[PDB]
């Protein structure tokens, strides 16, 4: 069934590709200077594909007659979010301030990529609800991994393909011969080319309930998931204030926001690679001991990243900016992608442990879903917290991350036993 599963590889990278962009504009709006509430107000946009689970069975529930039951939240979904697309790549020329200097409208831009990337989450509901009924029963593990494959690659299209092509220092150091201004492609002609492919893959895919809430409030109301729902929001506040705040503070302190995304793929192969390696650590009796054991190596990277953007000023940028720097920051960031893949497959392995094959398909994406709301929401009070307490004289994200990573201590020296017997 290879005629099916390469279309689902390229629905999911036309998944990816709203995501990849929604993480793409915090770098560009950094880069635009801008303050940090109008960020923290941007960063609700990484939160509907957390919370897609809210609305996922009122998007399984309906269909139309003689149609595709996942089908029928599949194409007009896509149909809606390529012509707005259209629509975003006429309307950001304004929206970011590419002309005349003028300040980059974030309210508009917060609601366009909010829909935006509400809208790729209940396609990603459409298609995992399509993937089980499209390809056989004997590849529904393939349907899994082509899931994570074409996540991964289409973010990688989004976030990482389109910095290395918005701009003109990148582009006209590499991948051009004769070099010109205005970079490869812009975000509005990016935005323009995948919406003209959302609306061609669509036509060709096209041509070619209050019960489930109700359960959804009974396990809430159950008590050790409950427990464990309140334990993994009050969890990633330790270092959501690093993974949220860090690669923003070094575009203002002075490495570019395409060099900070090209950094990401030398680590999609041991993306591939990591999950290989703490298999043992998944299929082992005690899923959340990898948790427990990468929670403080996380925070000492989240001190780590402190360091980083503290010595950021004091490494020269006139000229060539040097190679020893992107080594080190490589190697940062890639021990803390190591524990931040360690702790998520240690996150999936605790819910594979727990969720009974009863409702198991929709308990495992709710403890997903209340894990990355659990990831999500410090992200947005650590980008709110930013100007209170720059006192710039003292900065605000490094008082920010040592309270953080006091915030994070007290939570493993206080929680560290209630988290570790919630998996029996
Ligand atoms: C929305 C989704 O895609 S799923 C979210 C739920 N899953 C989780 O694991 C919880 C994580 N919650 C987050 O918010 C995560 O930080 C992310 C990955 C979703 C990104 O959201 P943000 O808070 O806005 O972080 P942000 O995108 O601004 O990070 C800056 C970029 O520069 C890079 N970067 C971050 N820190 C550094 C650093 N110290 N040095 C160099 N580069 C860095 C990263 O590649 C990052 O891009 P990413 O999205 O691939 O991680």
């Amino acid at each position: 069934e290879l005629s099916s599963i390469l279309l689902l590889l390229f629905l999911y990278v036309l998944q990816g590709i709203p995501l990849g962009l929604a993480g793409s504009i915090p770098l560009i709006l950094q880069s635009k200077n801008v303050s940090y509430t109008d960020q923290a107000f941007f960063s609700f946009v990484f939160w509907p594909f957390s919370l897609k689970l809210l609305w996922a069975p009122l998007v399984d529930a309906v269909y139309v007659k003689n149609f595709g039951r996942r089908k029928s939240w599949l194409v007009p979904t896509q149909y809606i979010l390529g012509l707005f697309m259209i629509y975003l790549s006429t309307q950001v020329d304004r929206l970011l301030g590419n002309t005349d200097d003028r300040t980059p409208d974030v309210i508009a831009l917060t609601v366009a990529f909010f829909l935006f990337e509400f809208l790729a989450a209940t396609q990603d509901i459409a298609v995992d609800g399509w993937a089980l009924t499209m390809l056989s029963r004997e590849n529904v593990g393939y349907a899994s991994t082509c899931n994570s494959v074409g996540q991964t690659a289409g973010y990688f299209l989004g976030n990482v393909l389109f910095l290395a092509l918005e701009s003109a220092d990148f582009c006209n150091k590499y991948l051009r011969f004769q070099p010109q201004p205005r970079g490869i492609v812009t975000l509005s002609d990016f935005l323009f080319f995948w919406g003209t492919v959302f609306l061609i893959t669509t036509t060709l895919v096209a041509l070619l309930i209050t019960d489930t809430y109700k359960l959804l409030f009974a396990i809430i109301k159950m008590p050790a998931v409950l427990t464990f729902c309140l334990l993994i929001l009050t969890a990633k506040i330790g270092f959501s204030a690093a993974d949220a705040v860090t690669g923003l503070k070094l575009v203002e302190e002075g490495v570019p926001k395409e060099h900070l995304a090209l950094l990401a793929v030398p680590m999609v192969p041991l993306q591939i690679i990591l999950p290989l390696i703490i298999s043992k650590y998944t299929a082992g009796p005690q899923p959340l001991n990898t948790f427990y054991k990468a929670m403080p190596y996380r925070l000492l990277l989240g001190l780590e990243y402190a360091l980083l953007v503290w010595w950021t000023p004091k490494v020269e940028h006139q000229g060539g900016f040097p190679i020893y720097y992107y080594i080190v920051v490589l190697l940062s960031y890639a021990l803390h992608q190591v524990t931040v893949y360690s702790m998520y497959v240690s996150i999936m392995a605790f819910n594979a442990k727990v969720s009974d094959p009863l409702i198991g398909g929709t308990y495992m994406t709710l403890l997903n879903t209340v894990s990355n709301l659990g990831g999500n929401w410090p992200s947005t009070v650590a980008l709110w917290l930013v100007d209170p307490l720059t006192v710039t004289a003292l900065d605000g994200y490094y008082v920010e991350s040592i309270i953080c990573v006091f915030i994070g201590f007290g939570w493993w020296f206080f929680l560290g036993p209630k988290f570790k017997k919630l998996q029996d």
